[PDB]
């Protein structure tokens, strides 16, 4: 396989379905990436992640650079070997979590110091991990932001995008075997989104993320921004909506041209008791499930729904049992992959608009 | 298969190897039973429990009678269906944990009230769960105990053993499909152990447990009591040492005629970071494992040791990750089953004495 090749097999409106070929495997798009925090997709063996249909996972860099450390992971053979996942991994840059999870941060044009992470160091860490898709290092913009502050932040992020590109290209093994994505910023402002898209396309990347939209703005506003933002990106490269989202967010984002997604919702909310079903989410802790012998979802093909009842999982989650988290997480990740499969198939068959309508009618009934 | 048939295939000294045939499966002896607290072997799917080699698991009655409740489990189809384990289950009587985990207990000849559990109610609960091996309800004797108090407690337990036998026999479906074990008591006193054995043999049971020896007395004293106690039990029925134990406790207990074991050590201590190896236990949290690429044990055939390093599991346990508990527990239960397999094979081949010597020399090196 090549280092990177994105091919679009079918289209419907702004929606696309296809494949990304990389050295470590093929990624079917639109794709959902389960999130690995601290070199594990929480409560799942990697074989179980694969059994749900995932082609690629996201690794959070911020935690790994702290524990066990990027140089240590490299010494041990890289993240793939360390965690037992041999397919593609996309790594975030670490910049978002440095701001949310650190203390005593100090920002500057060089990077961020916290209790330093620069564009150059972020790319090097992602190299040491052995990432297949490397994210440029950027300054995520708070929401809401004034136009002046959104512009300042976006401009710095574009300067940082060039530094990330040059750092990646300087390292032969990384440039030859991995891919690099740039991140569009600009908050909710069309002119800033356009300037950011233009800057990123001038530098040139293997794929383009829409950054800064998993920030509490609400679905209507997210969709309004995607409406004008996604068409600004190069059509022939993947479009990655970072940090999104709920099932209906994913469907609407695909309708607007997004090809890749990641979120902690299926894993984190699974451990909390929320299960996704075609008839909407349920909270398995609710007393109404204590004697319900049906599986989490009537149609789901996952290994949990073939074997275990709502009543049993209700008991496990109420009791704080590890198996409860295991079963909820496997089901939820499987549900997300089944959603992506239905999206891909419906685009291929030219019936995605109908699928989205049917999906919403039943999910929100 | 029959309701219950114990057959001894080979002997060496006091040690025996053979099989118990029951309706739901065959149990290879000597056997180790993983402990299911609250209808789950903590951090393992039942298919994974089976993959380690376990033929039978222990279900704790005390937790289940409280949450989700015995009548509810029966309404949902029984414990086997509820938790997805279709092979034999041995249930404890609930009497031990009522004393350790309850508040406001009041004891009487009728049973124990706590914030009632009688012999009759304990047998009924184990019926409602659908237990395959039912334990008589008894009064576990504290250690140390005076001869007078040990005698009083043992005598009550024998009266309770008769009540348990009669309750079990009164319920046709239970009498025809399950088995009933009695429990020898008497603390560390040979004369009381003999009176208890005689009382139990007069009533008649399908198997005989040695009770009251998982109580902090130390291995030398445990072995001293087993030396005289096990020969008092009927030779042609299984001998079950409740709540034991460490690997070397198991080996020495088999040398003294024990056929069945259960313990929380491999599961509970696994979640805490202790891994069993042929060269003794290790604590994977120790900094010395942070860059160790070897598996938990060099010879272990389990799925964890085929794939994951000490360094990775060290990271997971230090980070509090669920996968750490999953991997440690699967390895430890697999180690225990491999120990039992080596015990069974060595008895069958008439080289168990040599195996025990070799095992101890390496485990304690
Ligand atoms: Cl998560
Ligand atoms: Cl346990
Ligand atoms: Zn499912
Ligand atoms: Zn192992």
């Amino acid at each position: 396989r090549p280092r990177f090749s994105f091919s679009i097999a079918a289209r419907e409106g702004k929606a696309r379905t296809g494949t990304i070929e990389m050295k470590r495997g093929v990624i079917r798009t639109p794709a959902f990436m389960p999130v690995g925090t601290a070199a594990t997709v929480k409560a799942l063996k990697p074989e179980t992640v694969r059994a749900t249909g995932a082609d690629i996972i996201l690794g959070n860099t911020y935690h790994l650079m702290l524990r066990p450390g990027a140089e240590r992971i490299a010494k041990l053979g890289g993240l793939h070997s360390f965690m037992g996942w041999d397919r593609p991994i996309l790594t975030d840059s670490g910049g978002y979590q440095v701001m949310s999870l650190s203390s005593l941060t100090k920002q500057s044009e060089e990077g961020v110091t916290f209790k330093m992470l620069s564009p150059e160091r972020s790319i090097e860490i992602q190299h040491l991990l052995g990432s297949d898709i490397v994210m440029a290092f950027d300054e995520c913009t708070p929401y809401p932001a004034t136009p002046s502050r959104a512009a300042s932040s976006m401009e710095r992020s574009m300067r940082w995008a060039k530094r990330s590109r040059d750092a990646f290209d300087s390292r032969k093994e990384q440039a030859e075997n991995a891919a690099l994505f740039g991140i569009q910023q600009g908050s909710v402002f069309e002119n800033l989104r356009q300037q950011s898209a233009d800057a990123l396309a001038e530098i040139g990347f293997d794929g383009y993320a829409v950054g800064g939209l998993a920030v509490g703005e609400g679905q209507d506003e997210m969709f309004r921004v995607l409406d004008f933002s996604v068409p600004m990106l190069p059509d022939d490269k993947p479009h990655y909506l970072m940090g999104v989202g709920k099932p209906d967010d994913i469907v609407g984002a695909v309708e607007r041209g997004i090809d890749m997604f990641d979120c902690v919702l299926p894993t984190r909310s699974g451990r909390n008791g929320q299960a996704f079903t075609w008839d909407g989410p349920i909270n398995i802790r609710n007393a109404r499930f204590s004697e319900d012998l049906k599986p989490l979802d009537s149609e789901c093909h996952c290994a949990v729904c073939q074997k275990f009842s709502r009543a049993y999982i209700h008991h496990l989650i109420r009791a704080g049992e590890i198996l409860g988290a295991m079963l909820m997480t496997e089901h939820n990740i499987a549900f997300y992959q089944q959603l992506m499969q239905k999206i891909r198939d419906s685009i291929s068959e030219g019936r995605f608009s109908q699928f989205a309508q049917d999906f919403r009618a039943r999910y929100f009934a």
